[PDB]
């Protein structure tokens, strides 16, 4: 019984937390992933690039993570009681912020799948 982690996914422009042109393929990913796995805690953590302060990427890493728990829940049809959203600001980056590449992979929601907890 392990946390599934589901692939990283930088769908955001600096200072947004709309879901950028393109992630229509990235999301159905995740959502299949979800679809498989009934009842799964689905634990949306956002992040954010280093630019800006540190409090405002807090709240920005977090509206980031609820647009894609609303994507999920109100285009992919997901209970809204199966999702727990977490913000980590920019504390963990997964690319360099000294390039734009970089900053903009950094700029992303992460999903864990957790059986232990009942959601749905
Ligand atoms: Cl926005």
């Amino acid at each position: 019984p392990d946390v599934i982690r589901l692939d990283s996914m930088s769908l955001f422009d600096t200072g947004k937390w709309v879901l950028k042109p393109g992630s229509t393929k990235r999301l159905v990913s995740s959502l299949m992933d979800i679809k498989a796995r009934p009842g799964w805690l689905i634990v949306v953590a956002g992040h954010t690039d280093s630019v800006g302060e540190e409090k405002a990427n807090q709240l920005l890493s977090l509206k980031r993570a609820e647009s894609v728990r609303d994507w999920m829940r109100d285009t992919g049809d997901v209970p809204d009681s199966c999702f727990a959203v977490q913000g980590y600001g920019e504390s963990r980056p997964i690319a360099t912020n000294d390039t734009p590449e970089g900053r903009a992979l950094n700029r992303r929601v992460e999903i864990s799948l957790v059986p232990q907890v009942d959601a749905c």
